[PDB]
């Protein structure tokens, strides 16, 4: 809060701690740079809560999405939020993808890329199968599966980005 | 803090700033509408982190349980925890599910159902058997693998709500 | 704030006054027991937020890290978030393992431990092959696929450790 | 410790002398800047011990732990302790690694980098075949075993900090 | 040390004075709860160091030594020293070691044992094999050569003991 | 700390007083036969201890270093740290090195060699070829290998000094 200077032979004393005091009062109750128990504020810095924090409301963190093509007829659908990105498996086998082979299609941006090797675990619809698709540091994800030619890939969950 | 007017020529104004002070420097330690470094404390508005927040303890998020059974003895346990629900596949199967059908014993309440299809991989136990189950927006899960009558179907993990 | 106390018939008055008000002031902007809105600042106490909270840089939970073989060359890497633990299998099948069997080599720590058992579901490598491994709340796993030898265990993912 | 001086014509010699005493004395048992036979303490400063340390508790050293996919499924697990960095290859290969290659999904960090080029021998699961993986200063590992497209690579050992 | 009271009206002042000076400044020199920079001294407590301690002399840690035949005529030669276990790899191959199999005549015992698997690169004489033996933790000792009924294998070096 | 006699009937007695209490105070801060919290100091004699060590700066052993061509173009880099030896395998192979034969161009000295004989696993350059090299308590290394006329040995890591 801006407030004047009281010294001694002051002209208007008790009209300058009067207006000295109500302007930090002021802030007591809203606005200046002070976190208040009411009304909508933005705060800035690192802020290390060490007790337990209860949110009784919507929690918002950073989100971004991507959609794209691997390879082969696979579509591989992320939206990441905050650490954590969810990831969804659609669409049709078109052409013939080996075994333990790379999907050069679309490659996987480097914003959604992890620190470790992580292991998609997904089901074919029609039958008792499964497979999974890693995703390395590069981009350049991998059928760990058999060679399949025709199927429909199915799969969502979570995978983290951060390790050591 | 509720603080007295200073004015000149004012009775006892010596008392008057010193309890002025003293109430203000009250709310700066504890209480009032201040948020405080210590104290358990209840805050109210939209507050905006610009910054990076840490935490040390728990946080606490709205959360929903619900359980029941699908259909043909495979019982499902539903979890939100704010914009994630967390999934647990379990129970035995007892009657015939036909392939690509929709299970009609009891729906996904509305609360717990995503807006884009969700497909939960699960695993039977004795083989290497796999199966996964779409839930839609309108609450009917669908049994996307093949027509089974036996079974012991498990698989525990998370699936958005919100896209 | 450290302030001193103001009387009547106070020699240096005027300085008392101006010092206890800055002093106010001063833990208005920066420092003292109250939250502002610039600067890191660690902060103590159960906080409750009716409202809605949005975080624009990275929030960071309680960390802790372990890996370690399971049993029969099955390696789990485990890293727990607050209520979440993420999960990661990796390495090769060695030994063989019984179907239905206790994997002696390794249990996983009581603070990893979910109170709940929990079906992590995975994929071998070469074929059409899926496996899935409970989590009880003694650490002691159990492989629930069929009698196997040799292969490449790989599944990554998330489950609660609360219910 | 904390004395006070002593001094002909002092006041209350008896009393400070005794003080004195009693405010060294606590020192040759605890506290202050020595260091003694018992206790939990930290110690500042270039000890040089020119006879025989012997430890029988234990001895710890700066620690800090690192893996990463360095390329082509190859995965590196380590550990440094001390002016030394303990190693375990892993994973396995995923894709055509050519000879004398350099494996470029991710680098050893400069806090596990050697002073000079590190080869770390390795063996091939199933059949008589070697490789090594050097680790220069630069931490960009480079494969010398022939061009392999896929196996099983591993090897656990040690490599220096400093030269 | 142990000293005595010195107060006002005392009984053979000076000298309870300089005696207990004299106690004190024994332990300067020797003996007592302290440690000197010279002697033979045993140290309890923990005992962190901030800055650089160089052992001019020797570092002496825990040491325990074993051998055995793990199986199939080979022979494993440990000690332990500290958090870490030195190696050596010895014996002839008497009969067939099936690929990837335990070596069940003897086990590591579980002091000696790793946190982790560790993989232990060798050599056989006289050719240009290698092969490696793994010691998990439960000291079940595991051959990942091929097949092999017959030769000299050999390897020093050292695995650790613990893991976060 | 160096201090004077105090007796009845003493000459400036309270200035001795002193000056032993303050020659004494010294020690217990710095220098004198004492070891502090801070500070370079030299310890002599046999320390032994009985609890944790814990070294956050650095552990500095004796350190000796030493490389020579053993033979035929092998060429051995060793570093004594303590009672370990680090070694590094390279240079390339020049003539006709026969199995099982002495390298008799240099020996590793006394102070780089083991109590026992160890057997130090090395790979070549560009295929999956693996050999080692055994140097006995005598330093006269021997190569296990098959009988090779060219190739690039490598390889890096420990042998310990005593048995």
């Amino acid at each position: 809060a801006s407030i004047k200077k009281v010294y001694r032979g002051m002209k208007n004393g008790a009209e300058t701690i009067n207006d000295d005091l109500e302007a930090i009062n002021s802030e007591l109750t809203s606005g200046g740079n002070v976190v208040h128990k009411t009304g909508d504020e933005t705060i800035a810095g690192k802020k290390t809560f060490t007790g337990n924090v209860e949110v009784n409301g919507s929690l918002t963190l950073p989100t971004k999405s991507w959609s794209g093509e691997l390879g082969g007829g696979i579509i591989l659908s992320l939206r990441k939020k905050g650490t954590t990105v969810e990831y969804s498996i659609g669409g049709e086998i078109s052409s013939s993808i080996l075994a333990n082979s790379n999907l050069v299609n679309r490659s996987v941006p480097n914003e959604f890329c992890p620190r470790n090797r992580c292991s998609l675990v997904g089901h074919m619809v029609g039958g008792w199968n499964a497979f999974h698709i890693d995703i390395p540091s590069s981009g350049v994800c991998q059928w760990f599966g058999p060679t399949a030619s025709s199927g429909t890939p199915r799969g969502t969950g979570t995978y983290p980005i951060d390790s050591a």
